[PDB]
């Protein structure tokens, strides 16, 4: 039989979501047998719903859709924070919330998982400020209301909540049918001030990630060899690689050049962007809105007119059939120093100036904030490379269950993870997951309150598993990094003592 | 200069807590430095909020009052889970959320932990379900809210919520002078529920969680103790009285009661309720039979006189006035109420015949949903004891953290922990608390995929500060409930194998 559980997975395979994550509980779990049976639909059980939803966060990041399920009450609330940071830099996730049967709803009978007072909609309502969507589905409303959340998810790609009592995601309902889904005066006047320009700046954030708009806003910039800069919200929103892109643009605490390109420029184009305060040099960005225009999902501004009507995802793709531009002007000077190691114990600069030397192609590097984020985000990636980091919400522990994650989202990415040892302990469980699903990331645990190295042991991994390192100096770092890339089938767990 | 911080503090410290959990964030720093400075209240800093949450909630069962800090947005959602759990079954924890200052927040700034919608109330909103009051504080209106939102959890024991941006904390205030009878109808009620004890030929007093939640055990202890009156508890609200007083029945949970327990609760000629709640996990799925026409029940919010309701009354001397009852004693007979070890596989059913057995006074019980909930809850008691189970909400990992605080709590009790290992590994880094803290209760862990047996040593622990056991038999399990308890000044890291 088709069921309503059918329904939501199929619709969910249309979003591109091929695995599910999160944690089984008595109302989520004859739903969970649907996933299972999907031929389609993998499931990737977490230990707890806060890693669930990172996890989901991460693989949103790489697959552009992920969905995650929980149960009523305990699961839901757990996983809150990070769906939150899911909503706080726009990642497409979809929360499935198993419920009580509507009979035991309706009857509003003390049941576990409950506050005992017979309502069960006070979950729901606490999600209303972090979800772009939300539905308590019914037989009746099943199909429409999956269709109108997952509508919202595909507009706006922030995260969308469905409530899926047992007996609901039982009944039967019929197959898909039909699937779900001012820009010319915008595009002209872009055009008109891009061939104006004597030194333009395009500026790219989050938000293309979001949308998954990272190949178009490539072509773009190869084709116009127009200057690029990104935010670290939203690094790796263009190929790095390109000859025109400068590096990050973060207030003042930019290399003096960058800084000079961007705030010298006379024309603005600022794609998906938000300035918050760490992705700002703490609000010292001088981005003159007099000579800029900034799209966004939500709006836009034309020289300080804001805009309402327009669909931010082809008003980006048509950025392509713009023409005769091209940029005849100079960019700014990089560097060449090879990275020369010594037996000198490994510090900070050394490491990312390491890092960006031996990173290669087709790699997604992940970094935690602290000290991980700061030196990662300045790093030149290589052709075909992705970035995840989380500087607006700045959750801890998230970029570990992420990394897992994205690497399962896109087994042909080789991740990179960067994670400091304090940071890890808040969802190091994740580690058997990693184990369990075979993949392969690259994980380096940098030290400064247990004794990390040996958990892959713990957790029954073998060395045809994961490969355990200790890096102290710098050649055992170049050594390590090229054995770890070497070795595409197994995963690293290496433990960075940084010097001083 | 005395500060808000200051008056926090000692308003925390007259609820008489004497710790505060919770973890760091840069938005709480300067009021973290305010509890260290504080001789008469001790940091005691988690690895994660959740954890925290469930530590405070541990803490309230046995103290009766707690607080623990969080960090605005990443810190209080991920706690939410355990505040809406202290909610559930009603513990008074105080959760102090450290905000940016009021400069930033008034501004509606990007900055970290928030949505980039310049929105700073949003979080608080959504504690709105699971909080009796909440409050964002000002410089003017400090002293007064604080003293609002702490009068309301003495009230209700039902959690609240302050939320304490840097400036407010740092901000000049004057110590507090004055400290933190409703209704004449509490009378009547004595006059009627001394009349119905007088008359009934067979009375059964039921006591709940709400007992627990404002420290009356020890009130309706000795209540019980004069009048020999029978009594009974749910497994919610399980130590709501002294399991080893003569007339003390065992668990009343529905049809799975013992049935002599069964016939005599449910062939009463009068029921006084006080406290409870009757929940599908603490009736027997509802297969509870108490006839509300010979019941009077009081509860914290409401009371119904024979399905006459009362709503206005003051729960606590409303209990404490059931001891200037008098000519109440009962007469009549009660209900009928040794362990051997051999070298048979532990099973599930000796394992707590011997727990009953080898029990001592002066202990706490705390035990994990599933199986050793079941088991555990069905046990006597020794005098003097307590228990910890978390049957309404229902969150698995609790026990842990939870029995760490309630263990901080009182030092003066021994706290012997039964949680699976499933659910260990949702809180296991608090492990690390434990190692810090030099607490010392006797945690079994039972195994039913990685090696928790080398975690201690994992965490840095000695055998100094850590004994590691692994139990497979009855022999061996009596000796090492014998041999830990015999050693009050270690914990006990116990993995207990069961048969079939």
């Amino acid at each position: 039989m088709y069921t309503v559980g059918d329904y939501l997975l199929d619709r969910l395979h249309e979003l591109g979501i091929e695995e599910i994550f999160g944690v089984p509980g008595d109302y989520n779990l004859q739903f969970l047998d649907q996933i299972i049976s999907h031929k389609d639909m993998k499931w990737v059980g977490n230990a707890n719903e806060l890693n669930a939803s990172y996890m989901a966060d991460g693989y949103a990041r790489t697959k552009k859709a992920a969905a995650f399920l929980t149960t009523f009450g305990v699961g839901e609330l757990s996983a809150v924070n990070g769906l939150a940071g899911s909503y706080a830099e726009n990642l497409p996730v979809v929360e499935i919330v198993g419920s009580p049967t509507s009979k035991v709803q309706n009857e509003g009978k003390f049941v576990h998982h409950t506050l005992a007072d017979g309502d069960f909609k006070h979950f729901m309502k606490m999600h209303e400020p972090v979800t772009a969507a939300r539905t308590l589905l019914t037989a009746e409303n099943a199909t429409v209301e999956i269709d109108r959340v997952l509508s919202a998810l595909l507009k706006e790609r922030k995260p969308v909540y469905i409530n899926l009592p047992v007996d609901v995601a039982a009944a039967k309902a019929e197959k898909p049918s039909l699937p779900l889904k001012s820009d010319q005066e915008i595009l002209n006047k872009i055009q008109e001030s891009l061939k104006n320009a004597k030194k333009p700046i395009v500026i790219t954030g989050h938000e293309i990630i979001s949308f998954g708009l990272e190949k178009t806003v490539t072509q773009f910039i190869s084709k116009t060899k127009l200057p690029i800069t990104t935010l670290n919200f939203g690094k790796s929103s263009v190929d790095e690689a390109l000859p025109s892109f400068l590096g990050i643009y973060n207030g003042t605490l930019s290399e003096p050049n960058l800084k000079e390109f961007v705030e010298s420029a006379d024309f603005i184009l600022m794609l998906g962007v938000k300035l918050t305060d760490t992705s700002t040099g703490a609000f010292t960005h001088h981005l003159n809105e007099n000579k800029m225009i900034s799209l966004n999902i939500d709006e836009g501004k034309i020289f300080n007119e804001r805009i309402q009507n327009f669909d931010f995802e082809s008003l980006i793709s048509s950025l392509l059939d713009l023409s005769e531009i091209e940029y005849k002007g100079k960019y700014i000077d990089k560097k060449q120093e090879d990275f020369v190691p010594s037996n000198a114990l490994l510090s900070q600069d050394r490491l990312w100036q390491a890092v960006e030397n031996l990173t290669q192609s087709n790699e997604t590097i992940v970094a935690e904030q602290g000290t991980s984020f700061f030196g990662a985000s300045s790093i030149f990636l290589k052709s075909k490379s992705h970035f995840i980091g989380q500087p607006l919400w700045g959750s801890i522990g998230y970029t570990f269950p992420a990394a897992l994650g994205s690497q399962i989202a896109d087994k042909e990415s080789r991740h990179l993870l960067f994670i400091g040892d304090g940071s890890l302990q808040l969802t190091v469980q994740e580690l058997g997951l990693a184990i369990r699903e075979k993949i392969n990331p690259i994980c380096f645990i940098i030290n400064n309150m247990w004794n990390y190295s040996k958990l892959p042991e713990s957790f029954g991994a073998t060395e045809d598993r994961v490969v355990s390192k200790i890096v102290r100096t710098e050649n055992e770092f170049v050594s390590v990094m090229k054995e770890a890339q070497a070795d595409p089938n197994r995963m690293y767990w290496i433990e960075l003592i940084l010097a001083k």
